[PDB]
């Protein structure tokens, strides 16, 4: 991903959000019951906690376009991925808008809780103005589509969520690149089908865990991925993706039987036009980071990326042999035997990415279910039932989520919420953290869930 160039509003035409820039995160009644250093990101230019300038900084993880066009690893890779997508039988015929809209239920509706993006969130147009789940009508939606049409510009703007210190004092915060309502629903319409197969199927056929749900289908992973794991972080995956990728993918797409009207939406997502606030900008190559309806092609664009890197780092490999699920940036893959991780982030360098090994370290060792990390979360076997696994958040990372509230009104559900991910960390664990709930009036006044019950519907899953 690459910026091509910045034009004020005024030059473009293009209409301005605003923003409303004060952060919406308050300090919560844990906030100095539990310990953590993580406060709310960098909003506005003039943030008191800058060391640098925010806007620059926001936009640097755009580090430029490497490769435009597949070579022949890529192609190789794209085709093995595509092959192996076959056998889903994907329909590619297009679904309908009252579905896409609305949801099947495999698809989940379009969530009325967030902006319909440009130009209504700019007109003060939301998306309960043009949506009702009780009427299921589309007619107002094709009243829209017709008024504004498609390829429209991604209203732009940060993320409103917590960052470590070192992030805030760098700047780096998040954006939340949002597609038009119109663009969300006519990509929803040609590729319905494809996210509800995806949805259904998660794991190693798909490559794909978007939507699993880490309670039942963290059991299933060392089933399907046998032998040695390996696995690292991408450094700003999405603006690092050139449009080769987004080229080998419309490959992946033509293999699969979609008609050339579908694919080429691929285009309105590599080439694309943001507003942040009052200026309108191009972006070349890299995914648009803020909605989740984008999820899907990440990982597919990952399955793509891990096969090349690996049939060219390692002559003759067997493709046949990988096993892997992407979520997004996030994968988890193994293999019958190790792989050097530093070979395959050296191989991935010439592609533009940065990747560095899960640990510390500089690299696996081997990496294997222990210290493995996926979706944030660890791999623990249930202590009475070892095939049993529990996806494990980090303490830490629930700790600092404890800390802050959007809505001070929201203090039993929110902690309710922490609980339903806390206690797989061990009976050990819930204790002193129920108990640090507990250490303050406030806590020993809330509803907090009991272990063995959580436990119990846990098992119930099975
Ligand atoms: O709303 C959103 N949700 C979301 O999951 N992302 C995802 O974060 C990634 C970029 O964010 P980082 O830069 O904070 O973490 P990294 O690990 O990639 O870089 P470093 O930890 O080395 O600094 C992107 O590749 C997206 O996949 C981005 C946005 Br925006
Ligand atoms: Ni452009």
């Amino acid at each position: 991903g690459e910026i091509q160039w910045v034009k004020p509003n005024k030059e473009t035409g293009r209409l301005s959000i605003n923003g409303p820039t004060r952060t919406k995160l308050e300090p919560s009644v844990f906030h100095d019951v539990f310990e953590g250093n993580k406060e709310p990101a960098v909003l506005h230019s003039k943030d008191p906690r800058l060391e640098v300038d925010f806007e620059q900084a926001l936009f640097s993880k755009y580090v430029g376009n490497t490769l435009y066009e597949p070579d022949e690893y890529i192609k190789e890779a794209a085709l093995h991925y595509a092959n192996q997508l076959k056998q889903l039988e994907i329909n590619t015929s297009q679904m309908s808008m009252e579905e896409a809209c609305y949801g099947t239920e495999n698809l989940e509706a379009i969530d009325l809780h967030t902006s319909a993006g440009y130009p209504y969130s700019a007109l003060g147009i939301k998306k309960r103005d043009i949506l009702d789940p009780t009427t299921r009508d589309v007619s107002k939606m094709k009243f829209y589509m017709d008024k504004y049409g498609l390829d429209l510009p991604y209203s732009t703007y940060v993320k409103d969520e917590l960052r470590s210190i070192d992030k805030i004092k760098k700047g780096k915060s998040r954006l939340i690149e949002a597609s038009s309502l119109n663009d969300s629903v006519y990509l929803r319409m040609a590729f319905g089908h494809l996210y509800e197969t995806f949805h259904a199927n998660p794991g190693t056929i798909t490559g794909s865990a978007v939507g699993c749900n880490p309670d039942t289908f963290w059991s299933k992973l060392p089933i399907l991925l046998p032998g040695s794991l390996f696995a690292f972080d991408y450094s700003g995956y999405d603006a690092s993706l050139s449009p080769v990728w987004f080229r080998a993918l419309e490959l992946v797409l033509r293999e699969i039987g979609y008609s050339e009207g579908a694919i080429s939406l691929i285009e309105g997502i590599n080439h694309t036009h943001h507003v942040y606030r009052n200026k309108t900008y191009c972006v070349l190559g890299g995914m648009p980071s803020g909605c989740s309806g984008t999820s899907i092609f990440n990982s597919m664009i990952n399955n793509i990326i891990i096969r090349a890197l690996l049939i060219k780092t390692f002559k003759g490999i067997d493709l046949d042999e990988l096993n892997m699920v992407a979520y997004g940036d996030d994968v988890l893959a193994s293999y019958p035997f190790p792989i050097d991780c530093l070979e395959l982030a050296k191989t991935g360098k010439e592609y533009g990415l940065t990747m560095t090994p899960a640990d510390k370290s500089p690299c696996f060792n081997e990496v294997n279910w222990d210290n493995a990390t996926f979706l944030k979360r660890g791999f623990l076997p249930d202590e009475q039932f070892p095939f049993l696994i529990h996806p494990t958040m980090p303490m830490r990372e629930i700790h600092e989520s404890i800390r802050w509230t959007k809505d001070a009104r929201n203090t039993q559900d929110h902690v309710r919420s922490l609980c339903l991910l806390a206690w797989h960390n061990g009976k050990q664990e819930y204790e002193k953290f129920v108990s640090t709930i507990r250490s303050v009036p406030v806590g020993r006044a809330l509803a907090i869930p009991n272990y063995e019950n959580l436990r119990r519907n846990w098992l119930e899953l099975f």
